[PDB]
């Protein structure tokens, strides 16, 4: 494997062994007074700022530098150069990698296959442009002449999680839009739900599906498709009510939908990363097309920041060469995300899919198999909730936890003259700074015996009110989540993905590993008909396909 | 530590370490046919079945032998019997430990410091029946003489999680109850844009805290009091709109709630074990007493097994032991929980406080270091939409990551004559036997040569197309999910929780490892309000302040 062959990251390694216990955070802060200064980027995108302030990491300027020249040996930023212009990176499926090109405001062309793909990106945004005024001004009427009031977007995995993030994050946009919904799994609950609080009348279904062969979003348009027409009995009236996202006209059409009624985009879009395509109509139809746009142009920001800038001061570079530091040096399994912000609800649930699925891999583009750690699995809750979940194991578990904490300096909502947020930012501060610090056995002890503890109730509990510290974070902070700076985070974090995936080298892009649960799901659904046993599958199988055919008409 | 020095637990280490690399999940089926028989647990409840298949699992006959043996001489049956019977087995806070007792539907006196418990528990169960009675009738009235259409829980971690995800689980036996609510985060957006859907006149609080002090709550509370008198413009009018769950009498009536309206819980119920308690009032009013009468049973089932059965055949017993070879044997840092079931969505964020906040710890009954792994760090989203999210990195990634999947056999919605639940179910068994199986270089040449590929593309393409496989996984069957079965699951990961706490030497039932961040926000808060530089912490803090106070000013 790549990495591990690689001079540089064998040096690193040594260094590791040799020194990080000799890391201490507490220690690193007393000894330098400039370490804010010196391990933090502060960029002015000229709609806000974004402060990523990494200086509390188990690192030092030796490290940094380390970490610098191995991405430089790894070849980051030819391989950053090469998904720009349009190269095919994604090498297993012989694809470009342009998401991109979705949202290159500047229109610098960038050609797939000697052909320019700018004009049909911007042809799709006009034709996205002009649907979105047609339904939010009222102009597009349902089959009974009625306007649309609510949108329901049936996708999954790529096709939801992204428009479902997105929407719940910019909630405050979304005055005067229709209601959004989403429709993502399989389980007949998801629809069923939906539909029973919908009219057919102004309901307006977007299905969302790259291959427009996804089991579940076929199932579930189907489904919906059946509802629509028992109350509207009119074949014709699918039209007003049914648009299509999708590369794959053929099965568009199958299913029941004109190519007029549908927008495209491309192969060399990958599913999460999708929502900068047509995939994102449902974005830009809950917050209007100027948003969407604006969530465009931040991500543009982002991606010619990374573009642009040297390694050494260059944002999604530092994330994903400390993510390595962790990753292979010290052996972390998992990455946490925690956005003090109940609006980015699900920006940890989104990171899942666009991390674990571009770098959860164990093939390099040599045909080897991995000796070392790739992707970690990514995790989080809101702060301040997660406080009063899980934070206790960050604090005094056994597990060395990366953490990310992320806030807007400005609150969408800045009720009781701002005291909700006073005391959100007090907490998102203390706790970096209390996983930093610590509290030694002696400043415990002192707290103690303040606290009018008798020396045999002291010497019990002085161990457990022990905080051994030195548990290491990144605090992102930005003026205000606008479209704008939402659509230049998510750019940093698909940057950071990028750059880590190369210094394996490994295919971010690609998804093989998902192929084999589909094939055996096919294989089980025909034999779940009828009461007869299973055999042909291992006793466990075949044990919980029984449970199953006994159980189904138990009248509870 | 206790843990390491047991000679149970040195016997199985060097087991693992000489034959570990030998267990073959493909291997193990083939050699015994009755291995499914044999390495599962099919529980009779008599209100439905639960099936508990550990047949997926890295283990043999000898293995599980060795597990249940460090199990009864880390104390196991001793602890559990302590626990049942009122000891104060919470040693750090000389606390008894009794969830068990607000469920015990037996009546069997449980006492503590000598006194039974259990009239008190059904005196609040009674008042929580009559309060049900009276809101769901619509005999409760508001300030204007209209019935109560909405309830809103104020409340955080222990006081939140529960109440949302059981009722979120329960959706379909909410019929005839009043909408419920849940406010949770400090973050003002919280209950900003939960009071801007709701009336003054018909929307009654719950303020659910112990000592009626919780920075988060009681500011959520103060602020929806504002919102409330703001239309009301009668102080007395509070005592119709708002309850309290504390025993801080004083506090509740200068907050202008009727004392009457005080439901009281004990020391002994802890956060993350309260919803059994008054602290459950949001769900009993919203499916109604009877179906909170069922969860109780559903728990008190299980509880009931858990004490009688021996330990080789103890379903949360086995799930313990299967966790504790994952983590102490292989290293594994993680446990997904993934039930294929959009009502359960907010399970595996309930059992990351359950599970986390219990066993997230690090030092022992003799005050000692623990020098091994403790709690794991729990995860997931439901099926099937993990499968398009992160199962690329379960398949395919480095990390090996033991899994519960979870299903009911029977939809509370079997719509398009239950096709929805045939497919969602085929998922569900497809995962675990793909998980299990891989597939193999030999099957995937099959797919590449049938796809018409080169012997250079074929090549090339054939390792990132296989799939090790040896992934192990727990299935977990059940009935229906109905307020009762549900009760028992709950349980069974209670006691799972408790098992693995026993066998670390450690205390599951307190959380030191808050304290902490606490002290430290107190200092903060006050430091955000003026335009003065704060210098007093490390430069990170102080950097990260000074960019608050600089950029909450700008104008976008
Ligand atoms: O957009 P679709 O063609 O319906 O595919 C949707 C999804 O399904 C798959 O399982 C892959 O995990 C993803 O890459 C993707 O987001």
């Amino acid at each position: 494997a790549a990495l591990t062959r690689n001079p540089q990251f064998q040096k690193l390694l040594e260094w590791h062994r040799a020194n990080s216990a000799n890391l201490k955070l507490r220690e690193l802060f007393e000894a330098d007074p400039e370490r804010f200064n010196n391990f933090s980027l502060n960029l002015n995108t000229n709609h806000g700022h974004i402060l990523v302030d990494y200086s509390k990491n188990l690192v030092n300027k030796e490290v940094m530098q380390m970490l610098v020249e191995l991405a430089k040996s790894r070849g980051v930023e030819a391989a950053r150069d090469n998904m720009f212009s349009g190269s095919k990176i994604n090498y297993t499926e012989d694809r470009a990698v342009l998401h991109v090109a979705l949202r290159n405001r500047s229109n610098t062309p960038i050609k797939v296959d000697g052909k320019d793909v700018m004009p049909e990106v911007n042809r799709v945004l006009d034709k996205m442009k002009s649907f979105c005024q047609r339904v939010r001004s009222g102009d597009w009427k349902g089959y009974t002449g009625k306007s649309i009031t609510d949108i329901i977007n049936i996708g999954i995995g790529g096709s939801d999680l992204g428009p479902l993030m997105v929407t719940e994050a910019l909630k405050p946009y979304s005055k005067g839009g229709p209601r959004v919904w989403f429709v993502s799994n399989i389980d007949g609950t998801h629809i069923a739900k939906t539909l029973a609080s919908l009219s057919p009348e102004t309901s307006l279904f977007i299905i969302a599906s790259k291959t427009f062969t996804t089991q579940e979003t076929i199932t579930n348009a189907e489904t919906a498709k059946e509802w629509f027409l028992e109350a509207a009995k009119d074949p014709s009236a699918v039209a007003k009510h049914f648009v299509a996202l999708s590369t794959n006209t053929a099965k568009v059409k199958e299913f029941g939908i004109d190519p007029q009624n549908m927008l495209e985009f491309w192969d060399w879009v990958g599913g999460r990363y999708s929502l900068w395509s047509a995939i994102g109509l449902s974005i830009a139809l809950h917050v209007g097309f100027d948003h969407f746009e604006q969530l465009l142009s931040g991500a543009h920001w982002m991606d010619q920041h990374f573009l642009k800038t040297p390694l050494e001061k260059n944002a999604p570079v530092l994330l994903a060469l400390l993510g390595i530091w962790y990753i292979n040096c010290y052996g972390c399994e998992t990455h946490a995300l925690l956005p003090y912000d109940q609006y980015m609800h699900r920006f940890a649930a989104y990171f899942q899919q666009g991390d674990m699925e571009s770098n959860g891999k164990y093939i390099t583009k040599s045909g080897a198999r991995v000796d070392h750690q790739t992707g970690p699995i990514v995790w989080g809750e809101p702060g301040t909730n997660g406080q009063h979940a899980f934070y206790q194991l960050i604090h005094q578990g056994t597990k060395m936890i990366p953490c990310d904490f992320l806030i807007p300096v400005q609150t969408q909502h800045p009720i009781r003259k701002g005291l909700h947020h006073k005391i959100l930012l007090a907490n998102f501060l203390a706790q970096t700074e209390a996983l930093m610090k610590g509290k030694l056995p002696e400043e415990a002890r002192k707290e103690l015996q303040a606290a009018g503890k008798s020396p045999e109730d002291l010497e019990k509990l002085l161990p457990h009110k022990v905080f051994e510290g030195n548990r290491p974070t990144n605090s992102i902070v930005f003026t205000k989540l606008t479209p704008f700076i939402l659509g230049a985070l998510i750019a940093m974090y698909e940057h950071k993905i990028f750059v880590q995936g190369i210094m394996w080298d490994i295919n971010s892009f690609d998804q093989w590993g998902v192929e084999l649960g589909k094939q055996l799901a096919k294989k089980i659904e025909p034999e779940l008909e009828g009461s007869s046993a299973v055999t042909s599958h291992d006793s466990s199988t075949n044990g919980l396909i029984s449970f199953i055919k006994q159980q189904r008409d138990t009248k509870l």
